[PDB]
């Protein structure tokens, strides 16, 4: 019944023009993570009840209920993709990919799936074995698939999911365990043909090669773009970020003093060709697995950064003070530093630290980052007391935007990392080749944190804290609410004006996935993916007083009583 009248998904849908739907990971191309739906608000959220839920596949459950005209399209782990009736929770269809033995995959991160994408009459995803796959939206049956190469034993995969722009399926990659770097590809949405492929590691003698400290090309590992892809329709620019290089220690990399051009860089590209329009490196010389690959939002804001605002690193030399600009803005890296650029040109406006961090010594008025020499891993076996951690700070769990108050709302972890490079020689399988102990940041007794930052001034308007890590995306809504899960297993709503908790329910496991909102027949639903991820096992032991069990992977859907 729900799938019967399926109407093709357009750019207008993906631009978030219909608030009854959530047809893309962050609700719109621009990455807002916002639902304009306002039925559920501060005055009635206390009445929210569980309407329906459904078991999801085991593993790291970081997915998102992609909602479209009464149907939920849901990427589970293990390349299981489902369509579910958004009103009843009844399964409509299920695709289950035939997988080689899990042991054959050197990159287990490809098993988790933050999103599927929609366009036309198809559901698009990247499989664990690194195929761009198109399913029929109406049936879940495979329409086409294209092998990108180097999957499985060779470890190239994807965890965040693609987006489709102008008939082009755009998808990044993780090559976390590989002795090489990876890429972002653009694939024709109809034919399945690969149209372009952007890589990051400079080839010998090419632009930026001289910033790799003389490291042989074949020793340059793991540079990818595994985070979330965003897009601005008006500028026609696709935005993504690349990551660092492994192992973490530049001494073990053989890249001493190397700023590593291509790594941790924010790219703005044309969707049909991958042509780079502008780029900015937000974390050079990375020794801290900083991964500047997370979603960056496109918003229109007045530009008036306060140089005295807490954490403000610098203000751009040519900042158009008092003027309204379309900006690319947010926290791109685990470090927790918020950035703001002109979205069209890439001109640097400002940057501001959130959590305690000590990897960045300074950022000048052009946006040039200078790293902290004290934190470069120069002596293997020596403990370096890095802030934040290889899980942040921030990590993949996405921020949300509140257009009414111009607030950027970001989930964060108050953690630091006593990190040491191993004394043994690094192989690709060793990843960062470090051993670490995670601790609370100095003077912090609350691990979980959400900052709400005014995008005009860079001032933090409020900060919500809780004992255990959140490590879960936020949803912002027109009802003036912020929804967020945590490893404490609470799925909570915060007052968007104050950051104070106004409602919560406790789910059976750590609330580990995305929260989305949609409506059917005038009724607003709030859907959260839960069960657990790397967050609980990593942050849980720091606050053992909190019951942060993982389990009962599932989608859980709430609404006001009828
Ligand atoms: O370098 C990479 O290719 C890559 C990929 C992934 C992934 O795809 O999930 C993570 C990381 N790195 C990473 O460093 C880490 O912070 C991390 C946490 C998570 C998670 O699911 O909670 N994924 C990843
Ligand atoms: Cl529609
Ligand atoms: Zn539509
Ligand atoms: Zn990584
Ligand atoms: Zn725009
Ligand atoms: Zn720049
Ligand atoms: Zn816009
Ligand atoms: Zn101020
Ligand atoms: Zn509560």
């Amino acid at each position: 019944s729900a799938i019967e009248n399926f109407q093709p998904v357009t750019a207008d849908d993906l631009a978030g023009k219909n608030p009854a739907n959530w047809p893309i990971l962050r609700g719109n191309y621009q990455g807002w993570g916002y639902s304009p739906l306002d039925q559920i608000n501060k005055d009635n959220v206390g009445d929210l009840q569980l309407v329906w839920s459904r078991t999801m596949e085991p593993g790291s459950n970081e997915g998102a209920a992609i909602a479209y005209n009464g149907v939920i399209f849901l990427g589970n782990t293990n390349d299981v993709i489902q369509a579910i009736d958004g009103k009843t929770g009844s399964l409509i269809w299920e695709y289950r990919r035939k997988l080689p033995s899990a042991s054959k995959f050197i990159n287990s991160l490809g098993a988790a799936k933050r999103s599927i994408a929609l366009f036309g009459d198809k559901v698009y995803f990247v499989s664990w074995d690194n195929f761009v796959v198109a399913l029929d939206a109406k049936t879940g049956k495979l329409a086409w698939e294209t092998n990108r190469g180097q999957g499985v034993e060779e470890g190239v995969a994807n965890s965040s999911g693609p987006i489709v722009v102008d008939g082009v399926v755009i998808a990044g990659s993780t090559c976390q365990f590989s002795g090489f770097g990876c890429y972002v590809t653009g694939t024709d949405a109809e034919s399945g043909e690969e149209l372009w492929r952007n890589t990051f590691i400079p080839r010998p003698g090419e632009e930026g090669d001289d910033t790799w400290g003389g490291a042989p090309y074949e020793n340059r590992w793991m540079t990818g773009a595994w985070g979330q892809i965003t897009y601005d329709p008006e500028l026609d620019l696709v935005y993504y970020g690349s990551t660092g290089a492994g192992p973490a220690s530049e001494v073990q990399r053989g890249t001493e003093g190397g700023t590593l051009a291509g790594t941790n860089t924010r790219f703005a590209v044309k969707p049909k060709t991958g042509e780079v329009v502008w780029k900015h490196q937000t974390l050079p010389r990375d020794n801290w697995d900083s991964e500047c690959t997370f979603e960056m939002m496109v918003v229109s804001t007045s530009v008036n950064p306060d140089a005295k605002a807490d954490g403000m690193m610098s203000v751009g030399a040519n900042v158009p003070r008092g003027e309204t600009r379309k900006v690319l803005t947010g926290v791109p890296c685990k470090t927790g530093v918020a950035w703001q650029f002109d979205a069209k040109t890439g001109d640097y406006f400002w940057s501001k630290a959130t959590v305690e961090q000590n990897s960045i010594a300074s950022i000048d008025d052009t946006g040039l980052v200078t790293v902290n020499e004290d934190m470069i891993l120069k002596e293997p076996g020596k403990t370096y007391n890095y802030c934040p951690t290889f899980l942040g700070g921030r990590d993949w769990p996405s921020a949300g935007y509140l257009p009414k108050s111009n607030l950027y709302v970001i989930p964060l972890s108050n953690a630091c990392y006593d990190v040491m490079a191993r004394t043994t020689e690094a192989t690709p399988a060793d990843v960062y080749n470090t051993d670490a102990t995670l601790v609370l940041a100095p003077g912090k007794t609350n691990m979980g944190r959400v900052d709400a930052i005014d995008l005009a001034t860079g001032e933090t308007k409020w900060s919500y804290e809780t004992r255990a890590a959140l490590y879960d995306p936020v949803l912002t809504t027109g009802g003036d609410l912020v929804f967020v899960g945590g490893i404490d297993r609470d799925f909570r709503a915060l007052d968007a004006e104050s950051g104070k908790e106004v409602w919560s329910t406790r789910l059976p496991g750590a609330v580990s996935g995305y929260t989305t909102s949609y409506s059917i027949d005038g009724r607003q639903y709030v859907a959260v993916v839960s069960g657990g991820s790397l967050g609980g096992p990593t942050f849980g032991p720091t606050t053992p007083d909190v019951d942060s069990a993982s389990g009962a992977n599932g989608i859980y859907v709430f609404a006001l009583p009828e």
